[PDB]
Order: C-alpha cells, then sequence, then structure tokens
DNA sequence: TGAGGTAGTAGT
RNA sequence: ACUACCUCG
C-alpha cells in the first residue's frame, strides 16, 4: 500500500542573502506599556510602520527599506494612547534551522504575500484570502469562491505557498435595505468606506451634525446565518483541481518563480479489526450482533411526556441485543416527575438502589437549561442518562439506536473492542480546563484492553494550580481507574494531547511514568493544519499515513463521501521509541473505538474524541464531585 | 436531545 | 464555540 501523493503546498524560490538577513530595529514606547501588553503592541507597531515588517522579539524585523517605513507615531489600545519610535539596529540573520528564527522568516512571508494582495487590481482579498471569480448569486446577495493562502519560509532557506479553495459570503444590501425586506439582525457590519466589521447593537431610535459630517467627507452588514437554502463545500478532486490553477495564477503574479507541487510518499494502513461478539463494521451491528464483553443490565425508563411504558420496539431492540449477546437485562420504569421533588429524588435513590445502572429519557425537545438541570440532577444521584427525543416512530432506526447505543455506554457496556496487538496496552487523551494550558484544570479519557474505556476529572478546585501537576495528576487518575478495572498497569501508555497547550506541561508526568517504570510515547494531535492530502494516481483511501519531515505526520482517518474533501490530522512525535507506523497505525485504530455514534466512526481517534466531549459537558453541566459514578460509565457522551 | 463529516463565521 | 449543508444496509 504505497501511494504518492501532492500536497496543496507548493515549492518555490529559495530565499536571497538579503531575505536572510533583514534589518532589525529597536522599539521605544512612551509610555511603558506592561509585561503583557507589549507584544500586541509590537504588533500593532509592525503594522503601523508599514512595509512587509513583522515582530521580531522585543522590536521587529523588516524586508521593506527602513527608510519607507514610518519611523514615528501614535496608537491606541485599550484605551492608552501610545507614541512609538523606531532605531533601525542593523541587519541581523536568520537561520531557517533554527525553529525560533525560522520563525520570523516565515512571518515576514506572510506580510510579504499579504501586501501583494493589497495591491492586486480587480479581486476581492480579505486577509489573506483572495476570491477570483463568482460562484453564485441570487437576490441582492452572491458567493465569490477563491483561495486562503499562506506563505512561509522552508527549513532549508526556501519560499512555500500554501492554497485551499474557499468561498466567501457578500451582502449585496444595504444596512437599511437589509432591515428593510424583512431580515432579522446582523452580528457584524462593515462600512461602505472601509472594511471594518463591526459589532451593532441595534438601530438607533436617535437625532439627524452627524449627517454633515459625512456629507463633508463626500461620503452593509456582514452576513452569516441569513441564507436560504435555493453547497458550500467541495469534493477533493474538484479542490484538488482549483488549488493546481489558483497556485499557478497567484504564483503568476509573486516573482518568486514557478510553484511546484510538493508530491510525497503515503502508505496505506491497515483495516481496523472492529469487533462484537462476532465481526462486525459498525458500532450499530452489534446491536444485531451481540456486544464483545456485556455485563448484567438494569436500565430505567424516565418518560417526561404523556405516555406510559417502553414502546415496544424499544423493548425488543435490547431484549435482542443482550439476546445475542452473552448476559441478559432488566428494565424498570420510573413512576416519579421532575416536579415530584424529593419524591423524585428518592425515587432515582430506589432506582440505583435497586440495581439501575442508567436511565433512558423519553421527552419532546428540552430547552437547553431544562436538560443541563435533569442530567446534573439525575447525574448526582449517580445516574448517567440517554435522552431521546419522544415524537418517535419505529423507521426512525438511526436515531433510537444510536440513543441506545448511548445509554448502553453510559450504562458502562464495552460496545466493541479492537481485535489485534498494539504498541501501548493504554491509550489516554488529555483535553484542557483553560484553553491555552492545563493551568486551570482540564479532563482526560483513556482506552485499553479486555478492551475498556474510562473517564478521568481533575482534583477538585478553582483556582490556578502548575500545569504539570494538573496534567500528572490527570494521568496518575487514570491508570488507578485502570487497576481497579483491569487489575493491571499497563507497561506502555500512549498519550494524547490537543497540540495547543505547549508540551513541557507533560514534563513531570513523564518523569513519574519513567520512576514507575512504565514505558511511554507522546504524541500531539493537531485537528486542522495539516492542509490537504491529495493522491497522484487513483481514488482517496481511506487510512493513509503520510510522514513528513522529522517525527512529524499527516494521518487521513476518514473519508466518508464524495461530496467533500476530507481534513487529515498533523501529528508530531514528541517522546517514546516506537516507530511511527506503529503509532499511526495505532492512532488511525483508536478511531473505531466511539461506542456512541455506531454509523459513522469520528475524525479524531476516540481517546482525544471522548476528551474533548466529556470537558464540554463538564461545563455544560455544574460538574464538581461527579465521583459518585463508575468511572466506565460514559455519561458524557 | 442521534451522530458523523465537511464547510463558514469565529473614526463616526 | 456557533451556525448551516449534507449524509448514515
Ligand atoms: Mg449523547
Amino acid at each position: 500500500g504505497k501511494t504518492e501523493v501532492f500536497l496543496n503546498r507548493f515549492a518555490l524560490r529559495p530565499l536571497n542573502p538579503e531575505e536572510l538577513r533583514p534589518w532589525r530595529l529597536e522599539v521605544v514606547l512612551d509610555p511603558p506599556p506592561g509585561r503583557e501588553e507589549v507584544y500586541p503592541l509590537l504588533a500593532q507597531v509592525a503594522r503601523r510602520a508599514g512595509g512587509v515588517t513583522v515582530r521580531m522579539g522585543d522590536g521587529l524585523a523588516s524586508w521593506s527599506p527602513p527608510e519607507v517605513l514610518v519611523l514615528e507615531g501614535t496608537l491606541a489600545r485599550m484605551g492608552q494612547t501610545y507614541a512609538y519610535r523606531l532605531y533601525p539596529k542593523g541587519r541581523r540573520p536568520l537561520d531557517p534551522k533554527d525553529p525560533g528564527e525560522r520563525s520570523v522568516l516565515s512571518a515576514l512571508a506572510r506580510r510579504l504575500l499579504q501586501e501583494r494582495l493589497r495591491r492586486l487590481e480587480g479581486v476581492w482579498v480579505e486577509g489573506l484570502a483572495v476570491y477570483r471569480r463568482e460562484h453564485a448569486r441570487g437576490p441582492g446577495w452572491r458567493v465569490l469562491g477563491g483561495a486562503v493562502l499562506d506563505l512561509w519560509v522552508s527549513d532549508s532557506g526556501a519560499f512555500l505557498l500554501e492554497v485551499d479553495p474557499a468561498y466567501r459570503i457578500l451582502c449585496e444590501m444595504s444596512l437599511e435595505a437589509w432591515l428593510a425586506q424583512g431580515h432579522p439582525l446582523p452580528k457584524r457590519v462593515r462600512n461602505a468606506y472601509d472594511r471594518r466589521t463591526w459589532e451593532l447593537l441595534r438601530l438607533g431610535e436617535e437625532d439627524p451634525s452627524l449627517l454633515d459630517y459625512h456629507a463633508s467627507k463626500g461620503r452593509v452588514p456582514v452576513l452569516t446565518l441569513e441564507d436560504l437554502h435555493e453547497a458550500l463545500s467541495l469534493p477533493w478532486e474538484e479542490r484538488r483541481r482549483r488549488t493546481r490553477e489558483i497556485a499557478s495564477w497567484i504564483g503568476r503574479r509573486l516573482g518568486l518563480g514557478t510553484p511546484e507541487a510538493v508530491r510525497a510518499q503515503a502508505y496505506r494502513l491497515s483495516i481496523p479489526k472492529l469487533m462484537g461478539r462476532r465481526a462486525v463494521s459498525k458500532p450499530a451491528d452489534a446491536l444485531r450482533v451481540g456486544f464483545y464483553r456485556a455485563q448484567e443490565t438494569a436500565l430505567a425508563l424516565l418518560r417526561l411526556d404523556g405516555a406510559q411504558g417502553w414502546p415496544e420496539f424499544l423493548r425488543r431492540a435490547l431484549l435482542r441485543a443482550f439476546g445475542a449477546s452473552g448476559a441478559s437485562l432488566r428494565l424498570h420504569t420510573l413512576h416519579a416527575h421532575p416536579s415530584q421533588g424529593l419524591a423524585f429524588r428518592e425515587a432515582l435513590r430506589k432506582a440505583k438502589e435497586e440495581g439501575v445502572q442508567a436511565v433512558l429519557v423519553l421527552t419532546p425537545p428540552m430547552a437547553w437549561e431544562d436538560r443541563n438541570r435533569l442530567k446534573a440532577l439525575l447525574l448526582r444521584e449517580g445516574l448517567p442518562s440517554q435522552i431521546l427525543n419522544v415524537p418517535l416512530r419505529e423507521e426512525e432506526r438511526h436515531r433510537w439506536e444510536n440513543a441506545l447505543l448511548g445509554l448502553l455506554a453510559k450504562a458502562g457496556l464495552q460496545v466493541v473492542a479492537l481485535s489485534g496487538a498494539y504498541p501501548a496496552e493504554l491509550a489516554v487523551g488529555f483535553d484542557a480546563g483553560g484553553r491555552e494550558s492545563f493551568r486551570f484544570g482540564g479532563a482526560a479519557c483513556a482506552v485499553g484492553g479486555g478492551g475498556h474505556l474510562l473517564w478521568t476529572l481533575p482534583e477538585a478546585q478553582a483556582g490556578e494550580r502548575i500545569p504539570q501537576e494538573v496534567v500528572w495528576d490527570l494521568l496518575e487518575e487514570t491508570l488507578w481507574a485502570f487497576r481497579r478495572k483491569a487489575g493491571r498497569l499497563p507497561s506502555r501508555v500512549l498519550l494524547l494531547r490537543d497540540g495547543r497547550v505547549p508540551q513541557d506541561e507533560f514534563a513531570l508526568a513523564l518523569e513519574a511514568l519513567a520512576r514507575e517504570g512504565i514505558a511511554y510515547d507522546l504524541v500531539s494531535v493537531r485537528k486542522s493544519g495539516g492542509g490537504r492530502v491529495y493522491p497522484v494516481q487513483g481514488r482517496l483511501a481511506d487510512g493513509l499515513y503520510v510522514p513528513l519531515e522529522d517525527k512529524t505526520f499527516l494521518l487521513l482517518t476518514v473519508h466518508r463521501d464524495f461530496r467533500g474533501t476530507p481534513r487529515p490530522l498533523k501529528l508530531v512525535h514528541e517522546a517514546g521509541d516506537t516507530p511511527l507506523e506503529a503509532l499511526a497505525h495505532q492512532i488511525f485504530h483508536l478511531t473505531r473505538l466511539y461506542p456512541a455514534s455506531g454509523f459513522a466512526f469520528p475524525r479524531l481517534p476516540a481517546p482525544l474524541h471522548l476528551a474533548d466531549r466529556l470537558v464540554k459537558e463538564v461545563g455544560r453541566l455544574g460538574i464538581r464531585h461527579l465521583k459518585e459514578v463508575d468511572r466506565e460509565k460514559l455519561f458524557f457522551v
């Protein structure tokens, strides 16, 4: 399975000696910014200065003659108005080899690209985006299509051009006109003079000088989700097609040479052997076939509508599943209503006492906040719950079948397990509570084996805490849970993190896995930024592994339709001595272990996928000590 | 709340 | 994160 592919990266000309050694300016601000506003300002100064200049260190580097740049002037930020000055401390050499420096060069590259689009006649430009054609139209509205662009500097002092087809929605109507016809509100609006997106509160029932003002000078709402249905995406061949063009058109007016598509060797990883009681292609099939390992169960039904017992096909469905499945279950019906107060609560008490592992709630669509309340409630009483909206016909097969898969997972049932041998016996994923680092908590889920998966929540608080400890705590708890549920501590773990947050935040975490004598591989997953992958000949397979530079690579976990193009994940092996194929192979296999869908695997590997849902759910509900629940009950899916 | 994917949105 | 477009023996 060795194929060759194109990347939406285009190789260009090697950076000359002047571009490698940009000018270095010193920056003097009055009054002194302050530790965390200085960087934003320098950036905001690089823009004022003009030319191809970006921020480098505490002052900026440039590619435009220091003479042509605006050396003095003023600017405002968060209230304060500052005065700036620039003093040209010569040319400083940058080394593409040095990642840090390779970053100052790359920046200038974006500024350069951004300056060239700025001067393009007859073309719409928005940031680094350029729309060169009209794709759609209609009543005072239209879609322009082009490509989001990017220009960075190679690891070998060369230029790189990234291209990716994109669409742009533009309102042809004006603020009034729009409001006219009978259109609701617009969150953003941009002047008809300068494209300054703006947050408008509403129409000002005010005065009539405001008019003279504009009149003296001689002198439209931005849209998002205000469009009637008469397809935003593109199929890979078409966006592979539009890429080549747009790239050949743009490169043809940047004066850096012919863009040369960068080829790369890929590999078709092995198909995952997904297993229930018998082989199974998608988790749903476990319902007809039978689960891998299935404990007895006891499920409760909570009807919040008018009806009474279990809709027969549901009773059947289950009874048929546990049938082919090893053990058998026992249904239950809660005879209380959330309003019944202590009555209802005491009911959950009996429900959990009498065995019940998870409740299935049949109810008309629930207003967001009512939903969260019921779930938190049932949850404190230690009962995970699956909601299935009531208007339900038995041909809505797919919908109630997911509800069931959820119910079961919420009950702690191992729907399907992966048949085979893998490097890490335990793969745990972490997702942060504070976006940029685990300084403000986070969560983590793992998948092992038997083949059982579980979840973990940070040691209670609110208030900062050394990231690394927060992180080791997450891994520490996960290891424990794995013992009391399998009896044995894994010999090799696979740590998956969302890449955004730094890395050494896992340092102490690794230190411990060291002392505790246990193997490990630390891999970072980035959902976006892995460009695109198009084969040169043949079709686009699923499960493609494409090694890039040192220890980083692109994996394509899915390709489930021919009306869109897949978005490969980028992965970087930052620790461990396991061969990249073994990793890719395991990461690509952990994609079939998500139990809540059952008709389509998620793009990410289940450990990271479950991590995020556990976090969003921890926020949506108000979990602090949801610790009455067994860690193998996926209450958050 | 069925869930997944790819898309877009994220001086006057 | 939110919304739309699909789609799911
Ligand atoms: Mg669910």
